[PDB]
């Protein structure tokens, strides 16, 4: 079967993309974007998280570019939210969480700020009068507290008043910085942002993952020395879980291809290691996490031997795997990648998609049974929109440039 | 943010267009098309109006051209209805309104007869075997009692037996004559109809509106002298309301652009005043009618000072403003026209579109809150289909010639 | 074997079209366009014919629309000539022939005035600021001296002062009137021009030719009674040759299809006889004129039993046949017409095309051997340009409309 | 640098193709196609060769499908030639060579009969009424004398009377049989022709060449035992030269991909070795024959250690190399193949193309200097037309199915 | 009459482009590219100029991206030249002129070094392995001797040893710097190059020309004080001619739009003055230099009152006018820019194109008659290639990105 670049498949994707945009509409709250439950209803107690608000701003910037009435207004709501109670106008940056009664979590977290940077860069492709203003501010905050000058890497987090940064370095914060850097690069054509992106990846993927059977090490100390046994005493705990999470490996793979595509787009040969490492990460993910325990699906975490630790099938990992499959196919033409893409779509519609209550299920059993909400729709664009556009420039910029389906027939 | 000429946006417009065709299918009644309420149910006390019946015939001629099974049948039903109880087999033309018991209103109104002309001209593009026959007849009636020889303008109304014509001349009847003449021109290529169209436009818009800050004067006496104070002592009355109706100003602009496009299509440099006046009318509309009273939306009427009189936001004015925004953009390429188009679509999906009960709401108060049917869908094609085809030839002809999305990517 | 609607074949045609445009550029003389000899050199002795000048005006309006620089400058030269020496400043119309000295032939030829009409209408598609004026002026004298209001047919010729019209009616003058009318109709949309075309064809073809085995009777008396034995005394004499000339039969066919397309372009069902008779004329042409004397080629004239009279293979007859073959194919879809088109192209490049001295040969003996200049290129566009555009609107209008290769893949 | 699938490069190719089609038009003689010299003149002493006549039949079948007037005529001339003098009315098959005086060479050569098969199969795509007949007749002769049912391979040659077949087997005869089998299969869909191509390829390439460092072994004995030292005492002594000729290795590669594409075209996964070996043959060609003696170019002959024997640069070897580079690129997506294609195109216009005297030079010395006709143009289509069409169906079938430039933008 | 974005017109441009590419192929010499004469022969006495070699390297990078074999070989020759004789191995940079015996002119001219930067940057789009190397090296020399860090403008020239810069500042050097910066920026995305372009243009155009009736002031002293009376004593002297040079005015306009396009390509709204000033420079060009002395054409120099000084008609000024006309049309949509483009194309084919001896004439007298070689083809790509691609990225980059005819139908 041939799906990639076929107008028939892409139309199915767009139709699913609309069902997804619709689901996100209800997250709208005075202070930003709320946390949606299993039936698309707001879960008041969760409040307004910075990362969710940043992601929604990003998601609706893409919907606005696709010509959907109402999306721009959500982009506008997101920009107002990023200029409201979420912003710490005394110390700078944004609180991790707030609600209609005040600040819930005042910490300043890197990954959530890089998501703010992404939302800002994507919002800019809509042409919204305040977008460029939000991005400029975000860049200042990022270059002041999250992009280490001496380390040339991303910091993890700080206390509310930016008095002390956490003595830890993580891969997820750096990966999403890579992600946001790509779009910032697209809306400024200032190579500094792409340089940082490749720098971060060379350190975490090219120097460490590559020497670890492509199993990405997530935890590091202040000197950026790996801490492989981090949380080994409690491997089941999900926060900064022990070992590697295949979901991130495969994400890192697509992002490097985006970097790969950007260099070529400006007639600059990409270092061969971008594609080599993307291939290895995809391979590592399939090797250790795909249907390794007697059932299909991608497990959540694996140890340093490649053996599954957290066997739950969280939604985003397989969603990202499809995005990467598409990315590798686009670069290599190797049809094996499309086979995986399709194999995973089969899985997704059979166990994840929820037409009854809306959107997709968030987490499943090791037997793929729904487990005892659905606060994200951001990852879904990576398997719904990404396979419809080129790897360069980034998604929002690509859809805004009108590159949707340009390679399909 | 680009929407115009993008297949992604146009796919959205078509999906909305189908939801609209669906909504109107219930209007079907023995004698023609009924009056649909807020839930899409027929309000039988309203009976069968000539204007509504004529409009539906027009709408479904476009639906048939778009390849929707069933549309042709409604077209067939319309043609037969225009040949039945609605037609005055004794004096000629059509009764303004009828029902099962008989004639509800026997007056012969110009604007409604011109819609009859539009409906017939649009039916002709479906190829229906009785369409040409219906057009020829409508033309006889029009050239006999509604297009004045000595005036070279259109009459307003006559009593049932055509013994006495009303001693009044209105812009609305003449505006729809222009609208109708354009399509008649497209299906006969007899310049006479385009000559008449530009003629009434030079009189009502180029000569009077143009020197009245582009605020169109609607009421005139038998000598075509404007009656600016018509209904001044009752500014609120809807029928022949005092002052100007921005919704009509904006309509006249698009129609004049259709004329402009018609002249270019046949290698004839269009008189520059067509574009100039279209710009002025559009500008006058945003100037006085858009968000003038502390809230968004296009007010209904304004005085000769540009001050709002009737502040309710009726659905069709902003709908037409969008069609015109498309027309001006298409001719001038000025992106500002697109921004207005988007501003208005954002407003429409937020306060006008009714996904719950169907179609769009009909009227909102000055605060954009619904007030209390939905008897029309004809205006909606001007913001759903028009943005997908060139300005020449007319809508039905263009869709029938297969020009849908001809310029999109 | 497929050629029609194939980009590859069409590219070949365009490339040959350019070779043809080039050749004609050398005919430029102060008073208009000269008579090119067998090597593209001007034959001063021939002077400046009205028909040659008007044809070139038409030819370069097409080249101009094709984006070839210099073409518009020739169009300009043509409009100045039509306003200079060739134009009778005392009686109106144009002298049949002139030169740097004075008027060589002062008679007012009907067919040359219709070529004047065609030339002006084609010039109008270029947008030249003086073309619309020349057309308007040409229409006046045409409706004044060549389009008989009482006959509803075209006259043959007048003396210089327009005091006496010839007591003769010919098919050639009327056919070119139809050719010119189509285009005039395309740039004005005055129904009458098409009605007139329809009327002329219905008399000369549907009434006479049809009842004459589809062999067109060329000569008539003032009351349109056919003179079948006109010049029977000198069958060889070419000026108003005896019998019928297949070349004209096939042209008529294509012109009726252009009328056919015109009618459908405005959503009108064309009377059946147009296609019927087109097919009849094409069948007769191949039946009596193709390879009827031991060698390939289309003979010049035939007697009323279909037997060849003047056997020389002149250039324009087979050129036209190819054009009509395309027209019939476009309407019927019958692949046999394409086989003929291909059969005739092979004959042409083998016997008519002259890459050596330029352009195409003008005439060959019954053995297809060259004999004795090359004063025309107008006909060549009917096998070179026509096959790349739809039948409606006319050639010049259709190319200026951007329809070149619209149906080719 | 991107060339493949770009309309700009393909336009250059077509324009160069036409120059080649033109050069070959002069080879026409009463008995078929003659031998053209360094200036496109016929070298009558060479007579009418079977292989030359068949190739031209094949070539102009492609030109005819490309819409070039005159091509079909040559195709017709070719078919009549295959039914004329060249055909042995007594014993069947075709003489190796004839001229106006009689049979110059009455031997029945295999490779020449396979070119006959090819020429007929390509002719079939033009739809010439006599083409199918010639193909069936050619098939009978092939299955009766050249396709060994017991050997499941192709014979080399027979005496005029088909009494004794040469006790020798060669790679070239079998390669061209594979070439012709591809097209015969495309116009018959008789599975056996493709099964035979695969069979032949699996022996000569997968069984032999593969175990010989991918250097094709050309000479075999009656039982197919390789004769590596065949004519080793007669090195440069042309006609069955000693060692391997890279040009052929590279042709085998392309033909195997054609087989590969054919299998996929009917939803059948092709044997892995087809592609693997094609890559192997390409590698060996560049490894041994490309720029191996101090200058650029592909040497004609090499020994079993990869050392150049005959160092002259013949034209076709590098031309085929370009065709295979494209083939390998279309299948693998590896840009390295396009780079080679480009470096070879650079070599060609610099040393082989002869715009001065026409077409391309035939052979150059080891310093790339012209030596001393131009009897062929058939090979050229492999670097001029092949890069514009997919690998399946074959060339002629593909151009006739209208696939020219289908994958280019 | 429309030509812009029509495949037919663009095919005519490409075909003429090839004629120009061919003419320059003979300028090849050992040390680079030579001076071509009125017959395309090398004027060996002129030697090998840096600017010429730099331009050619740039021109063939474009031809190479267009799929023309041979082009890449010239790009390679160009790069080896920039690394050979022309390069001053002792002091760095490149001599203004050399020949096979040695250095003819050891001076280091600014505008020529900026052409070096251009050629190098365009060379990078081919992917030539040594192109990036050349660009980097060129950037070093530019940032060290020609881009004043202190002035934020470009220097004019230095002595062979880079020990003293000329106490003069000029517009031409800084303009070609802007031209080169656009492309360097396209193949690096180092914001500074576009910022420098903006900077340079804001000084020379927005501050000076804008306040000088949009007449560009060429000459400045060391502190950038305008020297409007420079060479006023000998107005006819060609070197640093007195007054303004319209040709340059119009080039500046186009370059500013390339900047406009770049800014938008990265979702950034460009300063309004870029387009405002482009319109201004274009208007002034037409106002003062087009047909101001009794004959059509663009004069070479004009004084501070707009009166013509040097009336000779040089080739490049009008060539750039056509290029800018296209640019303004692409951004404004104003059809009047297309009329000028067409008006200028008619002039060109009539008086400048030389089909007889090749390429175009270099200069004409005030009556448009040829005077007295043809050492350039670089300017011609601006009226032949530019109108076939968007304004961003630059020409070499855009063609290599495969955007040729992207907007044409």
């Amino acid at each position: 079967m041939k799906w990639f670049n076929t107008l028939s498949h892409n139309r199915w994707l767009e139709q699913e993309t609309d069902r997804i945009f619709d689901f996100g509409k209800n997250s709208v709250v005075p202070t930003g974007f709320g946390w949606l439950g299993n039936k698309g209803q707001i879960k008041e107690e969760m409040g307004t998280h910075l990362w969710i608000t940043a992601r929604m701003l990003h998601v609706y910037s893409v919907a606005a570019a696709m010509g959907r009435p109402g999306a721009y207004s959500l982009v506008d709501h997101g920009i107002k939210a990023m200029n409201g109670a979420l912003r710490d106008k005394k110390y700078g940056g944004w609180y991790a969480c707030v609600n209609d009664e005040g600040v819930v979590d005042a910490s300043k977290q890197g990954y959530q700020h890089f998501f703010a940077l992404l939302g800002a860069a994507s919002a800019v492709t809509t042409g919204h009068p305040e977008a460029r203003k939000l991005l400029d501010y975000t860049i200042e905050i990022i270059e002041k507290y999250f992009w280490s000058e001496e380390e040339q890497m991303c910091l993890e987090s700080w206390d509310e008043a930016f008095s002390k940064t956490e003595e830890y370095r993580g891969g997820n914060a750096n990966m999403h910085a890579v992600e946001a850097f790509l779009i910032v690069y697209d809306v400024t054509h200032d190579k500094k942002w792409l340089d940082r992106a490749i720098r971060v990846a060379s350190v975490i993927i090219h120097d460490v993952a590559r020497n670890n059977h492509y199993r990405v090490n997530e935890h590091f100390d202040t000197q950026w020395n790996p801490l492989p046994d981090y949380n080994k005493d409690n491997p089941a705990h999900r926060f900064r879980a022990f070992g590697g999470t295949p979901g991130h490996w495969i994400e890192w793979g697509r992002l490097m291809l985006h970097i790969h595509a950007a260099l070529e787009a400006r007639c600059e040969q990409p270092p061969a290691w971008l594609l080599e490492d993307a291939k290895g990460l995809f391979n590592a993910t399939v090797r250790d996490a795909w249907a390794p325990d007697g059932a299909d699906g991608i497990v959540y975490t694996v140890d340093w031997e490649g053996k599954p630790v957290v066997r739950e099938r969280v939604r985003w990992p397989i969603v990202e795997a499809m995005g990467t499959a598409y990315a590798l196919y686009t670069v290599t033409g190797d049809r094996q990648y499309e086979t995986w893409y399709q194999t995973w779509w089969e899985y997704c519609i059979k166990y994840l998609m929820d037409y009854e209550n809306g959107s997709w299920w968030q987490e499943l059993d090791a037997d793929n049974k729904v487990t005892t909400g659905k606060q994200d729709i951001y990852h879904l664009l990576h398997c719904l929109v990404i396979p419809r556009i080129p790897l360069a420039p980034g998604m929002a910029p690509a859809v805004a440039a009108g590159l949707l389906d340009i390679n399909a027939k």
